[PDB]
């Protein structure tokens, strides 16, 4: 009858799926012991974090913990230990995805506790923020309705049948954790035990994780980004679309003064964000052997499609349609010629991340970052926040962040303007060739204005930009072996660079060595001292760019 | 409202996604072109043949190739040239598996003039053979209704508006070539040229493909097992499940001459298993970046799990329960350390093939075959096959093999009996490493069920014998293995490998030697015509064993 | 888009619908007030007792509560007073339906505060009874969740915006009475204040409904057919279907005991029933005017069948086959005749039951009652209890009961023998034109089986014998009746009826007269004593019985 069971499939939210009134989440006897690695779950956090951040604007974009295939046990013949009696009614035999489920699950644990710890610190009464404790308590509930349910007395199945896996009586103890009344204190957990220390270790990690984003110390390498108080009230959509109706203005207010409950507020929208509009794909077969050949269906469909593969078709069938090999088509022409030469599969998406990235800076400079998502989004914002003028103008800047990656960077380094008083051009190639070493890669696209020097009003004023792009290019190597050489690491450079781009040739080395005051870094001394308690096996890179700096100088005096 | 559009997902047979009557398919600009190559289209075909296998025995077993998603269009949106005027109702833009889809396409192509001018051999009308015309007759048409539709008049979409792809030509001149009345002939085609070469290149070769698989030639490496009409007969779950009705008693016994209908009749059975018994899975998404994201959500998912760590459950759960750690316990224990030893992911699948499919000819012989289904379906009917007492056995039959591969499978060769007429030894040792290099596989099997009953032996009181019968069976058996190789080549002697496993008989070690004699002379032995054979090889067959006769006729001029 | 929301409908059981962690049902304005009445609550308990009842045996049969429309609010657009903030995420604006989901809501009520109560009572730990302050606990909280959420803090939601309805209140106030710890007692309640009234009134006779099933006083008239702890306790297919697993052994016996817990545990199972196995049909559309056109298109389209039209189907394909002008075509001829004239539309349902529940007794006495399901089911039972040649019986006894219908009951009283010691002729038609005019009607039943032996007896052969043995069967029994109705009711004097039928035996006419005396003095006669309850009685219960005695003391006088 093959539209018979075989399937089903459907979409839900987290809580959709794991707050059902009757339902039990079951690991199958030959699935394995936990066993995911940090930045799988930093990976997982980030990505509901961009569902979250993301939202603020389109007022759609969902986000997405892929699919579990679930085996729909009627008859318990599943269930390890029988016990027919209280067996739930619901049992989900989890086939694939049982590692995905069990950070998510224990999320709501860190989020819970947090949450609801913040939630104590809170000031009992005051003013809209006992607005903020009723939406604490609210999602705090709602997560307890993801963990666990009551059923009739003693300990939660009859009196002797118990809880013992790694995810299993991690779980039975938040539940614990935040039965016990009394007071709100802060958690602390307690075959293989390496199995039961990965588990704990990561759920301490998610909620470290957490505990970091809410009160500043900056990371990048690491941290997911939560919208902040002071941007999540000037977004009705977040408002509404988390909380069904807008906040408080009594309460945006004391929000855009990021007062005590803006750190446990924006847990709270991470939280809402996460149980109502992030969403996992489940198939429940009845049948496991159906399971099982479904679970090789899934696992060969996919090939994959670069960023710019999806929207060329939205050049190729903007302005230009058809008869459309036209300006436009040159400007594609180079970046697929590109892409074409420095890859063939995931080479292709490496190499494509690494011509997007960069010239995310070069247009108004916002931090791309990897996902496929952001990849085709950034793309057709900036591309479409125009008319078929500036069209033409963002496609040429990314066919350009492609001639700059044949050029300076790698390629061989030699290429500027030859001679324009050759020394410069002999020198700058050595920051060329450096800045493609190591923390300078930010550099690449603010540098990608050699671009400017490419696209001039020719022989009136070429010369002049060819050299201001030397410049450029040394003044970027030398502010890079002072902040990465001086004392400290690197994220700082990326952040200052990328604020240098849209918060404003001499220009650039006035305001770099400004930031360089500002780091507490200009003037002599400091700087040298600093430097001096470096590294260098920091970047191997940077020690040689140092060795060079204090050697080859010594040819002159 | 999250449970809102985002996926919507059904399973369908390929009639039901493909001759729905108002849908048209719609590859977008940014899929690339065709591009499957002969081994995949190989690997889907063979997936549906496997289907339509397993049918007869197992009256559930569904085909299943993948998934797609795709975009229904409402407002055409995606449609390349628009001329809305005559746009289908239903339109859907493929993101994933445009490749299945054109492949599968294609295949009822070639299943249509096939079934369609072999019905024209037909014997117009003799009896209940008429039957194979007019069955012929149902799947031609219902496999046109997967091509192309109907609708108003003129070149079927105005007068102005053309199909002009590799696949869309290739539909469009097909369909032309069955709707030309004149006669039932056979088909014959006509940006980047190399697009259309290969596309054309493959439907050719899948009809070449399916009309192999019709009249007698052999080739494993190639070819698909469609059941013949001498077994698709006595099958009432494939007549039913193929045709809601089972056959006339008046067919299947002309069925069973193998006549001259049943290559028709054959390919007919193929065609409606595809056409209603593999379904592929549709997700449906109304908004482009939602079918993106969520191509992205399938292509993370899937692990694998070995045959074995799906079995595994139903042992630990069989007589041991809870308190487990027990006989059978150990016996798995074994086959854990070799998998966990000899491997760590796609390593892990080819070490348990290599690892189950000579088990399957220790046990009572069958060939298991690579596929996880396959794996599963034997270890659980050979597990099951009796009480608590034989399922050990057949665990621990497992776990020798298991054993046999660290020994001399590959190892150092080196171990038998070290000391026992040591000549014998060390040119067992000989045979041993000489088969762990070329076609002697099943051999793995033989040798692995006789050295096994040696470390298994009435020890002390009788274990020496079973200890000498292991190196007198390998020098045996890289003997065979030497003769049917400088035969001309393989296959053959993997089957003749398989069927002394099974085909013995007398009451509940020579007679190896005798068996494989036996059948050595029913190929061809008796001295002077072998050595002809010898002298007509190659030795560029297999290295192995090339260095085996250089070895087996130098070595000798030691003593002589 | 036609598939489009228009409809969307989905079954659900009682808990499935009322349940839903965020779900909120919502009367809009323009419905009018509550306004059931209470024979309507009468007849839905009863038939949620109905399901309950024919569950044990029929493993599957479950209860039907209608079906109800509603509209999936997502802009909230219907709500009253707005207030945004904490309005619920999904709001059901009840279209159709509304009262039934008012008493249904109501229901809830009385089983969670009897079942509460009745658990306080309970011996806190003894034995297998613990399990019924479990069990109690479950239900409670599971009934509880059909009431009410929790949702933020504060009272329920916000804190000055409150529910004020006829139906709003009586659930804030049920909320209130349940939520107070203090201790489980029982409870009492506090435009036009008329609407209040009414709906308060059946709330409490809802109560008094169910508690009255609970401990002895008999009804038939009202109250529910709750099945009991000395039969809930052997049906297997009971305990897993509202439970999920089997009894404790040890609790089916302090059950069998009747104890204590029996009536709170008879509550317990009728509440499971309601909560899981009966099952309301939701159709949710997503445009109110869409709501009210599919009103209309639901509320016009029923006629009905029959139940003797819904097995004529059966019959006519039992061993009658197309070629079936038949035996049985002649006995169901018969009927169908019968049918045909004695009705023209809801008459005819009245009829085929007046024909159907005499003939229940006819076979082998079991009680049929109205309600289409059970008339099909006994009907099939009955018929499918052997093969074809007692089925031919089975039909040719309902025809047999028509033709009964033709003669005695209604029809002119007149005939029986015609000639036959016509003083006997002429008396027995004065008890078969009485008999069909008051709580004497199983009587119809059993003279239907004596002379249906006599137009079916013997012709000539025997057949005097059964004339006179027939009206001799309709003496004897206007006479026990006149005894038992003069006693003080009736209901008696049909299981009394009923069992006579049943409970016989003498291997395989004047027993009947020896049973019924037998039965009368169980009661009570002896001359004196029957008298005495005469005078006791009322003349005013049936005035056919009166003007019938004061016939059997005036006619009398005519002789003495």
């Amino acid at each position: 009858m093959e539209t018979k069971e075989i399937f089903d499939a459907a979409p839900l939210s987290v809580s959709q799926f794991l707050s059902e009134t009757g339902q039990g989440l079951y690991i199958p006897p030959y699935q394995r012991a936990y066993s995911w690695e940090l930045p799988k779950i930093r990976r997982l956090l980030s990505d509901v974090a961009h569902g979250l951040d993301q939202l603020a604007e389109f007022e759609d974009s969902i986000c997405f913990l892929g699919t579990v295939i679930a085996l729909r046990d009627i008859n318990y013949t599943t269930v390890e230990p029988k016990y027919r009696s209280q067996v739930p009614s619901k049992v989900m035999t989890i086939i694939d995805g049982q590692q995905r489920m069990t950070t998510l699950l224990l999320l709501t644990t860190v989020l819970h506790e947090e949450i609801r710890v913040r939630a104590e610190k809170l000031t009992r009464d005051d003013e809209p923020s006992v607005w903020c404790y009723n939406q604490a308590l609210d999602v705090t509930g709602r997560l307890s309705n993801c963990f666990e349910e009551d059923m009739r007395y003693g300990e939660h199945r009859y009196y002797p049948r118990l809880i013992r896996s790694y995810y299993d009586v991690w779980s039975r103890n938040k539940g614990e954790a935040r039965y016990r009344s009394p007071i709100g204190y802060y958690l602390e957990s307690y075959v293989d035990l390496e199995a039961y220390r990965h588990l704990d270790r990561m759920r301490d990690q998610m909620r470290s994780m957490l505990r970091k984003a809410v009160g500043a110390g900056v990371k990048r390498e690491d941290d997911i980004q939560l919208p902040t108080g002071t941007d999540i009230g000037q977004s009705q959509n977040l408002q509404f679309a988390l909380f069904n109706s807008e906040f408080p203005p009594s309460v945006v207010e004391q929000l855009e003064d990021d007062a005590k409950m803006t750190p446990l507020t924006r847990l709270i929208v991470f939280a809402n964000y996460l149980l109502h509009r992030v969403t996992v794909a489940v198939v429940t077969a009845k049948r496991e052997d159906y399971g099982f050949d479904m679970f090789e269906a899934l696992n060969t469909t996919g090939q994959p499609l670069t960023a710019i593969e999806t929207f060329k078709p939205r050049a190729i069938k903007e302005e230009g349609l058809d008869e459309w090999q036209e300006s436009e088509s040159k400007l594609h022409f180079d970046v697929v010629e590109a892409y074409l030469d420095r890859e063939g599969a995931d080479k292709r998406q490496t190499v494509t991340s690494s011509v997007l990235l960069p010239f995310a800076m070069f247009q108004d400079g916002t931090k791309l970052t990897k996902r496929l998502n952001d990849q085709r989004r950034y793309l057709r914002t900036v591309f479409d926040k125009d008319p078929d003028i500036v069209a033409r103008r963002k496609v040429l800047a990314g066919l350009a962040q492609v001639a700059r990656f044949y050029e300076g960077p790698w390629g061989s380094p030699t290429k500027v303007p030859s001679c324009d008083d050759a020394t410069l051009r002999t020198q700058a190639g050595i920051a060329l060739a450096a800045l493609r070493e190591g923390g300078h890669d930010i550099v690449v696209g603010l540098l990608t204005r050699y671009f400017a020097a490419h696209r001039l009003s020719s022989p009136e004023t070429v010369e002049s930009s060819a050299r201001q792009f030397l410049l450029a290019a040394r003044s970027c190597a030398a502010f890079y072996a002072l902040w990465r050489g001086s004392f400290g690491s690197t994220a700082g450079i990326d952040g200052v660079y990328r604020s240098l781009m849209t918060h404003v040739v001499e220009a650039l080395q006035s305001y770099l060595k400004e930031q360089l005051r500002s780091e507490g870094i200009y003037d002599k001394q400091q700087w040298v001292a600093r430097a001096a308690m470096t590294p260098v096996y920091q970047h191997s890179k940077p020690l040689t760019r140092l060795l060079l700096l204090a050697a080859s100088q010594n040819s002159t005096p």
